[PDB]
């Protein structure tokens, strides 16, 4: 056991390495979202750029976890990335939902780690969930929700004039 | 023959000089599609800006093979540049479609270029054909793919509002 | 008819037509004469910057008349551009004196143009000529004839040394 | 078929997707070494940071073989990023030694993309992997070389005073 | 063998080599000709700066070889630097035909080294040839070219006028 | 004889050929061992860019060689630069120890051209040996000597670590 760990339950410990596993499956999702964006027979330019961003801020909250972990003396263990559930996302309206889904599965994650943290009684690991990860959930699935309604009330997703209108304006 | 002459090629001289004309019927082509959106009763101003830009840059890939053409000890043997096989291009997205269209011939004819370049082991050529020529047709290729599919999807050729927010958001 | 035409007679148009055409003619000649100025046989790079710009000087020519055709609601009908009469310009002066032959048959086409514009009572056009075309021509023609005096009393086209200076000292 | 596809054979787009799955799972063995410099029973700030930066370098060369499939009309299909063969990297010359065998097998691998090219008379993806993989796998290799020769003359792995002055001099 | 080597061949090694070494011989060349034109019977101060800067130039295409060398884990053998077949060089339009006849040799030479580099299935080693040598091979050339065909028309070798003034504006 | 030619003796000529060939000779010594340096299996980049560095100071020496020869009326005459009697330096101490060894070599002819220009009554050769050539000598000499006690005090050549920290704290 780390000459540094103290307070930190082997629960923890494994409940972040799988956290860490989720980051960077979002991650993925994001990238491949991105790249369907920049197909010639899609050519949404900005909901590539939003995906591709959303893609690299998950790999921010991979390497913060990452950072807990090596700080608490724990050991990290990778696990594959699997590849998303599709490989066309048939639409920007969709993708937003996908998204969408996909975060409130990453935040229903995040507060069975915060229920973990409270019951190994660990407030440092308990506040690191709250500072770093919570709100930016919040503010995530807010952000992708209020997304998709401006889409649905534009006409998407068989107005392609919609979500050609909306990348313009709202993503770009 | 010239002094400078040197792993030249009488078969690789010719096809300069008919890809040199090629350049130049692309430019007097993009020059057609350029003025046909400045009419009163078409009135596209930024179609018109991008095939304006589409027919300079096409002098340019002309001037480029003109100059290897010098560079290597071959003469340079003009051809009438012949006109456009249209005088009305009827929309924003049948202009999009022939320039695609032109840009895969163009892109057909280099390849015959860079074969024939491999054939009579001519590695100057070869590279020269690739770093000026090759990525250049995949990039316009794959741009114009780009502005047909955000048209059609947009409602055009029908749509007139569609040609009218393309031409504002797209190429504005 | 076009919702903007005024006073613009059918014959005018195809005359305009007509000299766009020839424009982008001499623009050809006059890149034809660069190229042979950069052979290595040749190597007179200031003969050769002077031709080049004259050829893009001439395409501005060029596409002044095509807005003038746009403006006035005419239709622009384009026609093949013929190749020079000549692949090899033999020397400085000889292009010199092509050149300045090849401007006074340009002026003489547009005096005729003015002489129809003056007849069919268009003073819009008549004024366009003026002021754009006419003295441009005299100027040209001039400088054109400076050019011949100077090679030809330096010792061109048989002293080598004289095209060599000239092209130093007065192109350069 | 993709509107923009020309000249691309289905064995190369397969390729591509292939080589794009080895830069991601190259990023991930660098992004399992970095975190285990680290460990603080490792605590190697510039081996850390050394890998960290070839991490993220490697999601640049994956990106780039997206960039070309996406241009050539070819379908990304991404395949799972599997994890590093190693939790435990044992030591700085043992992460160096793993990191130069792995960059020669993606070297090899990119090599035998270059021959597909050749054999399918593609030269666009010919050059493609020439002028941005190529040369970089050379260097990469070299510099890879470079630090395990260093290494091993300071005495590693058996001295930690030398990891911990490379750490120090050549990395930071 | 080398830790770094991979797809690189005895032959190509030692061709490169060879090659080393005569980048080397065509800076002595140069050298030697830059000198001559320091002489007090000669004294032409920017024909001798000219080929000083080609001597100069020579020197990073050899380190630029030795490079490619090191790189690939070659091992670098020296031969002697042979002096030149001259020691008086009579003339400027002399110096440049020697100039320009040694350049054509090394041409002939890096050709040799492309087609070997085809030929063992070196895509590396022959993207190095085409991007550092053979454009760099054909602008030399054409250049010396150019300046021959200037001396001869203005009269030299004959005319020490002519080799006074070239001196002069050509190369001051 | 040359219009310049004064108080120049035949001799002096001679040697000062002979100098101008030494001085390249010792150039290319340190270029073969500046290459060493940055094998991959050697790796020492400040050794590389000391060794460098001495190679191009060595060029300084001979163009001085060659312009005295050229001022004074004298013809150059040049002769094989010599490959080095190492291909490969073995250490950083023992192509210091070369270096030396060199080094005093030189400085031995350079006071045997002093003696030379001193018997035949030449001040201004003998000025010029003494203002451009013995102090610079000894300052390289005694440098060498420096380098070569510091790496034997450290553990040179036996202790690895001692070459990379000299490479590190002296030669960087
Ligand atoms: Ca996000
Ligand atoms: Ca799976
Ligand atoms: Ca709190
Ligand atoms: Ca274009
Ligand atoms: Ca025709
Ligand atoms: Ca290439
Ligand atoms: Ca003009
Ligand atoms: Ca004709
Ligand atoms: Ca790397
Ligand atoms: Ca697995
Ligand atoms: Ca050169
Ligand atoms: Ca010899
Ligand atoms: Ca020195
Ligand atoms: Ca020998
Ligand atoms: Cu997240
Ligand atoms: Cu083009
Ligand atoms: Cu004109
Ligand atoms: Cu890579
Ligand atoms: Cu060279
Ligand atoms: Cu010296």
């Amino acid at each position: 056991t780390s000459q540094v760990r103290q307070n930190y339950h082997q629960d923890s410990e494994a409940a972040i390495n799988r956290q860490i596993n989720l980051e960077l499956y979002a991650s993925y999702v994001y990238l491949s979202m991105s790249e369907y964006f920049d197909r010639d027979d899609v050519a949404l330019k900005n909901f590539a750029k939003y995906f591709h961003h959303q893609s690299h801020e998950e790999h921010e909250h991979a390497h913060k976890l990452m950072k807990l972990q090596e700080q608490r003396g724990g050991r990290i263990f990778l696990q594959d990335i699997q590849k998303a559930d599709e490989d066309d996302w048939e639409s920007g309206l969709n993708a937003m939902e996908a998204a969408l889904h996909l975060e409130k599965n990453v935040n229903q994650s995040l507060l069975e780690l915060h229920k973990l943290a409270t019951d190994k009684n660990d407030p440092h690991l308990a506040d690191f969930i709250e500072t770093h990860y919570l709100n930016e959930q919040v503010k995530a699935i807010k952000e992708l929700g209020d997304h998709v309604t401006n889409l649905r009330k534009m006409g998407a997703p068989e107005s392609g004039l919609a979500e050609y209108l909306f990348d313009k304006h709202t993503l770009g």
